[PDB]
RNA sequence: GAAAAGCCAGUGGCGCGAAGCUACCGUGUGCCGGAUUAUGACUGAACGCCUCUAAGUCAGAAUCCAAGCUAGCAUGCGAC
């Protein structure tokens, strides 16, 4: 179209190592590996000196191009921090008659949900990324789902949220489920 | 002629009748994976925040395409 643009650059910390080839960026830290492709119009992705600056750049701009770059910046920040501490999503039971019972299938990584709305069959759904579900249930509140990838950890929690909707009548009145209560957190020990 | 064994009545009529055929008037059998939609979602800009969407992306239907089933390209072909 028209107009022009220039590069926007983020300091990469020394404690995170990055290596780039093509427009695919590999971010590595002690919490694992995260690899994404930021392909877009007039947009190249390169590492302008390791431990100094991570660069996402474009040499031409229009509304479409500019929109992608801000998004790219947000996404790469999540990866840099995600390889050093990981992200944790927190989900809290609400039930009005049915105790919902959560456990982990360690082999064939999935989270199993018993007694959603009187079902005889335990319904379970996989775990996306090498995410692990840890339960600090206490009273029967918190389920804390921890992995490196912000998107995939959130997606694993999200499929549970879709499942626990009550659709015979009236989602509003029937609050049986475990619902995403987070968009999640910094870090901590325990 | 009768006996006996049969003939004719456009298949004489009647009761039964195998073999054959046939009846949700008899029986038995009739397939499950994937890709997706609707739709809810993720991460997330545009719109520092935020949003299912712009880029990328997930789950998902009596759908669709295999799987499967029927013709077998007679003017496709292989091996022998």
């Amino acid at each position: 179209m028209k107009t022009i643009l220039a590069s926007e650059t983020m300091e990469i910390p020394e404690g995170v190592t990055v290596q780039v080839a093509a427009k695919v960026v590999t971010v590595e830290g002690p919490r694992g590996k995260l690899t994404r492709n930021f392909k877009h119009l007039n947009l190249d992705f390169q590492l302008l000196e390791g431990g100094r600056k991570l660069q996402v750049d474009a040499w031409f701009g229009t509304r479409r191009t500019m929109a992608a770059i801000r998004t790219a910046i947000s996404h790469v920040q999540n990866l840099i921090t995600g390889v050093t501490k990981g992200y944790r999503y927190k989900m809290r039971f609400v039930y009005a008659h049915f105790p919902i019972n959560a456990s982990i299938t360690n082999s064939n990584t999935a989270i199993e949900i018993r007694n959603f709305l009187g079902e005889k069959k335990v319904r379970k759904v996989d775990m996306l990324e090498g995410v692990t579900i840890l339960r600090s249930e206490k009273v029967k509140d918190e389920l804390v789902l921890d992995g490196n990838d912000i998107e995939l950890v959130s997606r694993s929690a999200a499929l549970i949220n879709q499942k626990c909707h009550v659709k015979n009548k009236d989602i509003r009145k029937f609050l049986d489920g475990i619902y995403v209560s987070d968009k999640g957190t910094i870090t901590e020990d325990a």
